[PDB]
């Protein structure tokens, strides 16, 4: 599994999935000097480009990585952001005030199957943080039949569904999906979906939300 720093400049968006934040991230939070030492000695970053490794807000990191027109600055900034921001650790857990955040944004403006079947399993992982390891299990096709027949419901909860997953992924993650989203790349979105779901195993709900959001991308409206 070659480094994503180590690659070529002409990088397709599909390799781009082993550079993510989820993927990249372990259990620690280094210093930016450590890491920054720690790529050089493994001759994957230059002087030139330690200007990237000064400190810098959470949220200015996220926009640097979401508004940049090279690759490799991307992948660096990317892996900078989720190797030493200990905050995005959380995403591999429950709990947290990052997790909270998009928990909240999602129950809060919830998802319109709910409100008429508060009872599938969906629903008890956005709104009761319970039963969120079976949400793509559809017992006789209700959720689909469902949407088939209310597509504003459908686009909304998409929607809704897409917006909680780039706030929880800030950076690679997010540039990735409103890239497939504009092409109208399902496959891809599928295939980033579940690079995610191993890589963040022990995140309950989160995984009930990935899962979900692979079955609503099968039904094809
Ligand atoms: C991320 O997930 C995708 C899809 O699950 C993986 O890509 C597939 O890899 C298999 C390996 O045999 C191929 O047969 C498929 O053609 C690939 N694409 C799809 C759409 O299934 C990918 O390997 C995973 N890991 C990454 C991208 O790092
Ligand atoms: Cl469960
Ligand atoms: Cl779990």
């Amino acid at each position: 599994d070659e480094d994503c720093l180590s690659k070529d400049i002409k990088i397709t968006y599909q390799e781009l999935h082993n550079c993510i934040g989820p993927k990249i991230m372990g259990n620690t939070c280094v210093s930016k000097n450590e890491l920054y030492s720690d790529l050089f000695s493994k001759n994957l970053v230059t002087e030139y480009d330690k200007k990237y490794f000064e400190p810098d807000t959470v949220n200015d990191q996220f926009n640097k990585i979401e508004f940049a027109q090279d690759a490799h600055r991307m992948i660096l900034l990317e892996r900078i952001l989720y190797k030493t921001e200990c905050e995005m650790l959380s995403l591999k857990k429950n709990s947290g005030p990052y997790n909270v955040a998009w928990r909240t944004y999602l129950k809060n403006h919830n998802i319109d199957l709910c409100s008429r079947h508060n009872y599938k399993m969906i629903c008890q992982c956005i709104n009761t943080h319970s039963m969120c390891k079976n949400t793509d299990i559809d017992y006789n096709k209700e959720i689909e039949t469902y949407y088939k027949s209310n597509a504003a419901a459908y686009r909304a909860d998409l929607n809704t569904i897409m917006d909680t997953l780039k706030t929880a992924f800030r950076g690679l993650t997010k540039v990735l999906i409103e890239n497939y989203i504009e092409k109208d790349d399902s496959d891809a979105l599928k295939a980033l979906f579940s690079n995610i779901t191993d890589s963040v195993q022990d995140n309950y709900q989160m995984i009930g939300i990935l899962k979900f959001a692979s079955k609503l991308l099968d039904i094809n409206l």
